[PDB]
């Protein structure tokens, strides 16, 4: 009896079996219908000919019957299981409505007749990924980025602070300033290829204008990257300048703070006695916190803001792209667990309701 794990983000879906210390599938989340429907890797594919859409924004499942497709191609044809021989775990967004609780619950098992469920939070999992119960966790993805402070695996609602800026946003400027450098990305195909120089070349400076200022007066942080028609192209401040958005959003006309003073206000809007060990357990999880040096650059910003008697620590583990899952692959897998998942009859007999009470 395995356990799955599916983790659904507003761009990927990340889901496997409980144990696995990876996703075995990743794709994203897209439903598509002609101009019945595709999922995933096949939509995007056929991108040209559909309507595409994505049922999770800033994660929050806002299309359920698409939602419905997702989770069937998940299970059917991605991880090629029967959904009523095994106990799902799914995740969810901070401040996530109770209603959404609800319906992902019933749909679990009303639709597809699961044997059990269980609801995550998601940055929860992540710090559970890092050996901890107590933090704050920065989440970052492809549509939203959190702070989450969490005192001994309980999310403090009241402390969470959202930014709607995110590897989405991140991609388009990346395209944008290398246009306005000179470079050409036209195409859907083409927006590809930007994501992939990104995530290839892309890094945080730690200090901005001395890197600005070193980029002006030397050739020494270019790099090539080849394009798939074998064309050479070289970038050198878009690198970096790329990843600044998340500490300065003015970059694309945002006025909100950048991910270091939301870290700190997300810290000091939470109880005095526990903010020690936020500020020596800031924990990185979700695909936009991969850029390199990004790490070295929170811990210089906030301890700038921070008083300095507090230890600042930045944890933020090579694996981080996937920590959600990671978390939820460890939590399904424990003993201790098995009595917290709620079962079919449970459910039978209590209603969607009975989410709010276990999870
Ligand atoms: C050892 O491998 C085994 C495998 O066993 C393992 C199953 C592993 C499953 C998934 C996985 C996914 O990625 C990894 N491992 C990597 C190794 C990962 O990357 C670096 C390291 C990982 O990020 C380490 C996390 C440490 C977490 C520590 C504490 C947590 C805060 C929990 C917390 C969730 C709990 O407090 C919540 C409460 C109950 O509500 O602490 C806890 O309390 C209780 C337990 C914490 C267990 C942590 C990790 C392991 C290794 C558990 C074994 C069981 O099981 C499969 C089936 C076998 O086949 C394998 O055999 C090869
Ligand atoms: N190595 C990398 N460097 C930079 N960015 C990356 C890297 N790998 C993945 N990303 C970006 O991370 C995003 C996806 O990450 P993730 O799965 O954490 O988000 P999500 O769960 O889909 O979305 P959200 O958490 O916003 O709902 C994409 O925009 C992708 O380009
Ligand atoms: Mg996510």
């Amino acid at each position: 009896t395995t356990a799955l794990v599916c983790d659904n983000g507003s761009g990927l879906v990340k889901a496997g079996f409980a144990g696995d210390d990876a996703p075995r599938a990743v794709f994203p989340s897209i439903v598509g219908r002609p101009r019945d429907s595709y999922v995933g890797d096949e939509a995007q594919s056929k991108r040209g000919i559909l309507t595409l859409k994505y049922p999770i924004e800033h994660g929050i499942i806002t299309n359920w019957d698409d939602m419905e497709k997702i989770w069937h191609h998940t299970f059917y044809n991605e991880l090629r299981v029967a959904p009523e021989e095994h106990p799902t775990l799914l995740t969810e967004a901070p401040l996530n409505p109770k209603a959404n609780r609800e319906k992902m619950t019933q749909i679990m098992f009303e639709t597809f007749n699961v044997p059990a469920m269980y609801v995550a939070i998601q940055a929860v999992l992540s710090l559970y990924a890092s050996g901890r119960t107590t933090g704050i966790v920065l989440d970052s993805g492809d549509g939203v980025t959190h702070n989450v402070p969490i005192y001994e695996g309980y999310a403090l609602p009241h402390a969470i602070m959202r930014l709607d800026l995110a590897g989405r946003d991140l991609t388009d400027y990346l395209m944008k300033i290398l246009t306005e450098r000179g470079y050409s990305f036209v195409t859907t195909a083409e927006r590809e290829i930007v994501r992939d120089i990104k995530e290839k070349l892309c890094y945080v400076a730690l200090d901005f204008e001395n890197e600005m200022a070193t980029a002006a007066s030397s050739s020494s942080l270019e790099k090539s990257y080849e394009l798939p028609d074998g064309q050479v192209i070289t970038i050198g401040n878009e690198r970096f300048r790329c990843p600044e958005t998340l500490f300065q959003p003015s970059f694309i006309g945002m006025e909100s703070a950048g991910i270091h003073e939301t870290t700190y206000n997300s810290i000091m809007k939470c109880d005095i006695d526990i903010r020690k060990d936020l500020y020596a357990n800031n924990v990185m999880s979700g695909g936009t916190t991969m850029y390199p040096g990004i790490a070295d650059r929170m811990q210089k910003e906030i301890t700038a803001l921070a008083p300095s008697t507090m230890k600042i620590k930045i944890i933020a583990p090579p694996e981080r792209k996937y920590s959600v899952w990671i978390g939820g692959s460890i939590l399904a897998s424990l003993s201790t667990f098995q009595q917290m998942w709620i079962t079919k009859q449970e459910y039978d007999e209590a209603g969607p309701s009975i989410v709010h009470r276990k999870c």
